[PDB]
Formats: C-alpha cells, sequence, structure tokens
C-alpha cells in the first residue's frame, strides 16, 4: 500500500480517537443535562453501524489477506485494482469523523443559527453523495461495483445470484438495524420535530421494512432453487429465511393485541416464543453446519473442526463457536425488540446495545464463511 | 519506511491537529479577562520551539534524502540505524501531543487538588527523561547520539570539532529563546510564583545566558583556528559570533541606562544601532558567501548562485535569500528585544512571533548549508 495512504489512515484514526473522547466529554458534561439523547442516538446509530461495519470488514479484508482465502476471486475482482483493508479503514475512518463532527454540531447548538437538524441531513446525505459521487474521483471503481451490487441485490429474483450478491444480502440482514434507523427518521421528519424550532433534541410498516432483507435472502434462495433444482442446500436455508418472517409477524400480532388488552395475546406469546427457538437454532446450525462448515465427518485430529483449518489457532474457532451462539440468539432478540413494542420500557437499550454486537458477529461469520468458500465449494458458486 | 511508523506519524498529525483545534477554542472561550496568559506563553514557547525545530528538521532530513545530499556521511552518522524523516515526525508529533495535553490542562484543569504550575513541570521533565531514557527502547541509539554530541557541544574548546558539533551549536544558536525562556521559567518557579494557589499566575545573568550559544560557536572556530592554523575562516568567524556579545552588552547597558538616569543612553543607543547593522550585515554576508556559498563567480547562467545545485528549483535560492534577508534582521531586532527591556510594551508579542520566524530561517539554511557542504565541502570538515 501506498505510504500516503496509511498516513491518511493514521490521520483519519487519530482525528476519530481525539473526537469521540471530546465527544464522550461533550455528552457527559455540556449536552442538556436534561432533555433527552435517545432520538439523537437512534438517528445516528445506523450511521455509527455502518463505520463500525466499514471497519471490521477492512479487518475482515486483512485476515483473508493473511490467511490465504483468496476473497478477490471468490467475489469476482480483478486481482489489479481491488481495495486493500488500508482503503476500507480510510473510507470508516473518514466517515468517522464527519459523524463525529455532526454529532459534535448536533451537541453544539450555539455554533451557528442553523437548526440541528439539518446536521444529520448533512452527514447522510453527504454519505451519499459520496457513493453515488459519478465524478471518478474517489474509489470510483469500488463504488460502482458497489451500486451495480445493490442494485442487483434489491431486485433479487431477477438476476442470476454469484457470490457477492448471496453476501451482500445475507450482510444487510445484520444491518437491518440501518434500515429501521431510516425509517424511523422518515417518521420523525414527518410528524415528530416542529421545523422551526431546535427540536431535532426532543425535550405494519417498520414489520414489513424489518424482513427486508429476510425478504431479498429468502427471494434469492428461490431463485438459485429455480435456476439449479436442488431442493436440499436452497430451499432449507428459504425456510431459516422465512422462519424470520413468521417470529416477526408473530412478535407483532402479539405487541398488536396486547396493545387492545386482547385475550388472544397468550395464544400468540408461546407462539412466538417457539419461533423465537426456531428461528434461533435454524439460523445457528446453518452458521455452525453450513456457513463454516464445522462439525464435519472427517474432523481429524481438530475437534468439531472440519479436516483442513485455515487459520492459525483452532482456538480462534471454538470461542467463536460460542460466540455464534451466544449472539445469535441475541440477534434474534434484538429483532422483535427492534420491529414491535414489546418492551415499551428500556428496549431502546437493548437494541443500541446488540446492534454493534450483531455487526461484530456478521464480522466473526465473514471469516469463517469465507474460509469454508475458499477450502470447499460450498454454495456451489464455483 | 515500515507501515506502523507511516501509521503512527498519521496518528500523531491526527490528534496534534484537533488537539490544537480544541486548544484555540479553548483560549477563545475560556480564562479570565483578568488574569494574564504571558508567563503560560513565556513558558510553553520553548517546547513549542523545540517541536517546530523537529518537525521542519525531518522535512530537512527529507528534503536532503530526496536532492541527494548524502548528510549521513557529512554528519559522520551510522549508514545502518540511521534515522529517518519519519522518526523525526514521530517524535515531534508525539511531544506536540504532550505539549497540547499540558497546555489544555492549563486551560482546562481536570483535576482540582493538581496546582496548574506542574504541568509544565510534568511536560519539561517527561521531555528530560525521554530524551536521557538509559533503557534500550524509544530511539535509544539516536538519544545516545544526541546527548554525546551536546556534551561535545557544552564542553567546546576540549574536543576536535567535527561537523556536528558544529552543526548543533548552530542550531542550538537559531533556538535560544529555548534557554531564555528555560531561565525566565526557573525564576518564575522560584522568586514569582504563589504556590499557594492552583492557578498558575495571578491577575545582567539573562543577558550572559543570550549569549551561550555565540560563545560556543566563538569557542568552537577558535578551537577550529587553533588546530588548523589558519585565520580565515575561522577567525572572521569567531569575530562574526563575538558580534552578538557586542550587540548583546550594548542592548543590557542601554536597558540599564534610561532608567537610572544616567545621562549616557543616547550614545549607547546609537552602539546598540551601529552594532545592530554590524551584526546583522556580518551574519547574513557569511549566509550568503560562506555558508550558502552562492554569489560565487564561477557559476553559469545561475544569476547569484552556484555553478551546481541540486535543489530543483532556482527560484528556491531567490526565495531562500529574501527570506534570509528579511528573517537576519528580525533575529538580530528580537535577539536584542529579548535578552533586555528596551520596550516596555509589546516586545513580549514581537520575541513570541520572531521566534518561530528564526526557528524557520535556520530550517531554511539548513538545506543550502549542507548542499554547499556535500557540493564544495565548506568548513573544510573533509
Ligand atoms: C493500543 C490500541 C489498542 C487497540 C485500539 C482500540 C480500538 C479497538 C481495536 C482496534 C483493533 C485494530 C486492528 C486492525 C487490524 C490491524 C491490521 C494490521 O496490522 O495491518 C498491518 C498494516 C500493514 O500491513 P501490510 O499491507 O504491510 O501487510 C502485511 C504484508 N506482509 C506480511 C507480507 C509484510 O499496518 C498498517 O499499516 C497499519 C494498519 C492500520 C491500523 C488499524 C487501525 C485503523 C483505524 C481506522 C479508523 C477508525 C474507523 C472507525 C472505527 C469504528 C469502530 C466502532
Ligand atoms: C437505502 C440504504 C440501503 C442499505 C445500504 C447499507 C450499506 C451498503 C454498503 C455496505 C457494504 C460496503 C462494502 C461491501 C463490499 C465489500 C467487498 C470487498 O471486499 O470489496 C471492497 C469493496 C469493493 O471494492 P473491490 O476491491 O471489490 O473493487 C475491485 C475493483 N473492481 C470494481 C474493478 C472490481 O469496497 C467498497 O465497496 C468501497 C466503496 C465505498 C464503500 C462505502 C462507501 C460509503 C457507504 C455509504 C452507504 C450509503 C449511505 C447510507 C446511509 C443511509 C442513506 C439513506
Ligand atoms: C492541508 C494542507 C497541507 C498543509 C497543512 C499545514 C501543515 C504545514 C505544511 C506541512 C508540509 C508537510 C510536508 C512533509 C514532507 C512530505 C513527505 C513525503 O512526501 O513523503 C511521503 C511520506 C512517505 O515518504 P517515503 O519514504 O515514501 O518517501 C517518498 C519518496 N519515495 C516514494 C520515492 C520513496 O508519507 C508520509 O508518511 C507523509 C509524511 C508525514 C506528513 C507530514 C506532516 C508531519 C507533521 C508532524 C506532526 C506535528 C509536528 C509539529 C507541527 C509543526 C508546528 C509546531
Ligand atoms: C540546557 C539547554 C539545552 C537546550 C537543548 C535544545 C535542543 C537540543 C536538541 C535538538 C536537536 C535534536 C536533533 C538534532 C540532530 C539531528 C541530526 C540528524 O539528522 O540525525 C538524526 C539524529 C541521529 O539519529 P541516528 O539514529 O542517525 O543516530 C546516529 C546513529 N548511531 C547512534 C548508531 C551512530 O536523531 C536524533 O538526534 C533524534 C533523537 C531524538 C531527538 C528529540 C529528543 C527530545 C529532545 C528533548 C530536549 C530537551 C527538552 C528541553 C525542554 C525545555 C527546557 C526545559
Amino acid at each position: 500500500a501506498p505510504a500516503w495512504t496509511t498516513f491518511r489512515v493514521g490521520l483519519f484514526c487519530g482525528i476519530f480517537i481525539v473526537l469521540n473522547i471530546t465527544l464522550v466529554l461533550a455528552a457527559v458534561f455540556k449536552l442538556e443535562t436534561d432533555r433527552s439523547i435517545w432520538p439523537l442516538i437512534r438517528i445516528y446509530r445506523g450511521g455509527f453501524l455502518l463505520i463500525e461495519f466499514l471497519f471490521l470488514l477492512g479487518i475482515n479484508t486483512y485476515g483473508w489477506r493473511q490467511a490465504g482465502v483468496n476473497h478477490v476471486l471468490i467475489f469476482e475482482l480483478n486481482p489489479r485494482s481491488n481495495l486493500s483493508h488500508q482503503h476500507l479503514f480510510e473510507i470508516a475512518g473518514f466517515l468517522g469523523i464527519l459523524w463525529c463532527l455532526s454529532l459534535l454540531a448536533c451537541f453544539f447548538a450555539p455554533i451557528s443559527v442553523i437548526p440541528t437538524y439539518v446536521y444529520p441531513l448533512a452527514l447522510y446525505g453527504f454519505m451519499v453523495f459520496f457513493l453515488i459521487n459519478p465524478t471518478k474521483t474517489f474509489y470510483y471503481k469500488s463504488r460502482f461495483w458497489l451500486l451495480k451490487l445493490l442494485f442487483r441485490v434489491f431486485t433479487a429474483p431477477f438476476h442470476k445470484v454469484g457470490f457477492a450478491d448471496f453476501w451482500l444480502a445475507d450482510q444487510l440482514n445484520s444491518l437491518s438495524v440501518i434500515l429501521m434507523d431510516l425509517e424511523y427518521m422518515i417518521c420523525f421528519y414527518s410528524l415528530e420535530l416542529k421545523w422551526d424550532e431546535s427540536k431535532g433534541l426532543l425535550p405494519g410498516v417498520r414489520a414489513i421494512v424489518q424482513c427486508i432483507p429476510a425478504w431479498l435472502r429468502f427471494i434469492q434462495c428461490l431463485r438459485r432453487y429455480r435456476d439449479t433444482k436442488r431442493a436440499f442446500p436452497h430451499l432449507v436455508n428459504a425456510g431459516k429465511y422465512s422462519t424470520t418472517f413468521f417470529m416477526v409477524t408473530f412478535a407483532a400480532l402479539y405487541s398488536t393485541h396486547k396493545e387492545r388488552g386482547h385475550s388472544d395475546t397468550m395464544v400468540f406469546f408461546y407462539l412466538w416464543i417457539v419461533f423465537y427457538i426456531i428461528s434461533s437454532c435454524y439460523t445457528l446450525i446453518w452458521d455452525l453446519k453450513m456457513d463454516w462448515g464445522l462439525f464435519d465427518k472427517n474432523a481429524g485430529e481438530n475437534t468439531f473442526l472440519r479436516e483442513e483449518i485455515v487459520y492459525p489457532q483452532k482456538a480462534y474457532y471454538y470461542c467463536a463457536i460460542i460466540e455464534d451462539v451466544i449472539l445469535r440468539f441475541a440477534w434474534t432478540i434484538q429483532i422483535s425488540i427492534t420491529s414491535t413494542t414489546l418492551l415499551p420500557h428500556s428496549g431502546d437499550i437493548i437494541a443500541t446495545v446488540f446492534a454493534p454486537l450483531e455487526v461484530f458477529r456478521r464480522f466473526v461469520w465473514n471469516f469463517f464463511r469465507l474460509e469454508n468458500e475458499h477450502l470447499n465449494n460450498c454454495g456451489e458458486f464455483r
């Protein structure tokens, strides 16, 4: 990597560190001390999740490069113009600097007479303008590749599913909090704030939006089954993704019936609980048996792992396995809380804590999914 | 060159940038109108000048390496473990971070039980301990070399004068504001300081200290004349450095008069003006003709410059000549003002704005001095 790239990575990291310390101090001492904080870190939560995801994805790229996993060939990339982990760190640091500046501007109202609620819009809009910038200036190859991939993923059944499409769609499952926060931002900027006072910091559709990434992966799996006509690897995981639909709709029904105090609430509660188990198991086993390929028959000397191990220490696997089992359930509940009103008290704390943990779980999942895809042609993308 | 070195350089740069911005913002939006901040400025000015000197010296190292000026040969350094400009940037960034943290602690008092007069002491003690660290960590080779060179410089007439000794003595001649500020800090922390309050302040020997680097250079060139038995250029250089003694003693006599009313103020003022012109012209002509080697009639198309030039543009040399004239006169006036009390108003402002300018003048001087050392073997160090 170029020396200036490493310098910019370090510069962005240092600015981000100092701005995080300043942000913590300003929040502790001089935020409002009485008004509220929740509407602020629910708009900024999605941006923070995106920055964290980019940083962890740079870590993933470094791990794949060191371990010998050919993620360039798996993602169908040219081995001469791809992004290193340095560039991912650089993008994450720059976006984190913008996020910290926007949040500090929200904290420090007397900066100007400009309303506070325009600061989030200046951030996310910039994140759009950076992404869809057609001037061929900043990471134009990678940005155009990502835009094409997003178009293919969101128009899911009408395109052949390569590894990149499935990977991005399955990672949108971990980033669904971003979509929920976008919906919340639309609702807040349509019906909540006053648009004339500094009320950015205050003194049904949601359930359907929660299942959008699961819907994309479900229709992708249906398309894969249609193309390949293999019932086992392409319909079992379709049911795995549909368990998310069932859990979300049962949680929504429970919340709606409990809002009116109906007698059917219980007859739904247990149902949701059952699916809360099934989904949590259905996604978990696929993570450990199909995504990662562990618990193989020909384990050999390695215990509970496969015959071939790419990463230097097998211990990295075992904790990861535990981590997955710990966080998969933590993911599942994090959905039901976010898409419904299951916990009118708390809930925001639970989602705000579990969403970074879900991104971390996806980050850990990437290592071994790519390791499996490299060693054995799992997913059958050739 | 190592990637982590560049990362740390960038990290310290970013931290230093954000800390400077927060520092100026605090200075604008903190402090007390009644209480002055001049002792604080005069205490931290030396550290700021040292950090600026290290940054500009890293720039000098980069310029020498790019231009082919073999500074390792003339400095008599080890060609296998010499310091790079990245490491100088690293040291400058780390020391700047510490300097900014101590200045912020003086501004934003973090602990009410810790008085705001140990932070300057803590910063300078940390600098001293970093320099004289006996363990083989944190640039131990370079620090030991610098300590040995400083010992040789401050015991000048007893060691054979190599290039490094003379160069470091000239750097001290440009940095004598650091010695003046250290003397002022010693006097302040012994005579004028209310140790019973947590605030940093309340709402003859100096002239001798002013001539320490000039005396070191004078005895160095006298030693060189004694060793080589050549009147030119060593005795001429000795006279050049003694012009500083004459200027300082006449400024001191002028300041002693005009307050005790001895009616001999005008003659001392005239003598000080004469020796101000003499010292400025002497040093400027030595820089242009002897240090840099310019104005050589054995040149070609290079008007007013030498025959052979290693820096890419000839405009650099003309800009250097203009800035050298201006900053030589500025250095002379500020070295006269700092050593005395001839300006009841301003003076501190003029010294504070001229000391970094003298550091910058020495930074520009290093380029062409080492260009002439590398090309025509000036100084005759062989
Ligand atoms: C004392 C600090 C403790 C950790 C800091 C606390 C933060 C949390 C933990 C962070 C861990 C960071 C590890 C990254 C992986 C290291 C990669 C590496 O060593 O590469 C070698 C690279 C060089 O690799 P290379 O390209 O030479 O590859 C090696 C090739 N061989 C082996 C052939 C020689 O080193 C570097 O140049 C430095 C990499 C950058 C350091 C990572 C920090 C980036 C920060 C980004 C800004 C923040 C974004 C926002 C974050 C939001 C998060 C919520
Ligand atoms: C409406 C919102 C929908 C949801 C969007 C959620 C985020 C989607 C993007 C996240 C994934 C980004 C990286 C995935 C690709 C990783 C694969 C890989 O290793 O390759 C490196 C990838 C691709 O590079 P590459 O190395 O594959 O390129 C190889 C070269 N060619 C093209 C020739 C093959 O790197 C990138 O994608 C970097 C480009 C910038 C990425 C981030 C830019 C800012 C993102 C902001 C999102 C929009 C704003 C959101 C806020 C809400 C707005 C309403
Ligand atoms: C935004 C506008 C820019 C200016 C902002 C204000 C700063 C003032 C001007 C700064 C000029 C910086 C020039 C440095 C030389 C460039 C080196 C180079 O080209 O090599 C690339 C180097 C790598 O060099 P390299 O070894 O690859 O050499 C290049 C030659 N090749 C490629 C053939 C081998 O990349 C870097 O890591 C960048 C250098 C560091 C960045 C410089 C800033 C350091 C600041 C230190 C911290 C603070 C110190 C105190 C502040 C001073 C005041 C008190
Ligand atoms: C009593 C007053 C004293 C005033 C002293 C004023 C400062 C003196 C030091 C400034 C110059 C330092 C660098 C000059 C040499 C550069 C030459 C070169 O290019 O080679 C690289 C040189 C040599 O590196 P090298 O690795 O090539 O070493 C030579 C190789 N061997 C040893 C193997 C032969 O690098 C250095 O000298 C860098 C070492 C660290 C420099 C900074 C350390 C901190 C300084 C703190 C000073 C004290 C604080 C005072 C605070 C105020 C008062 C309280």
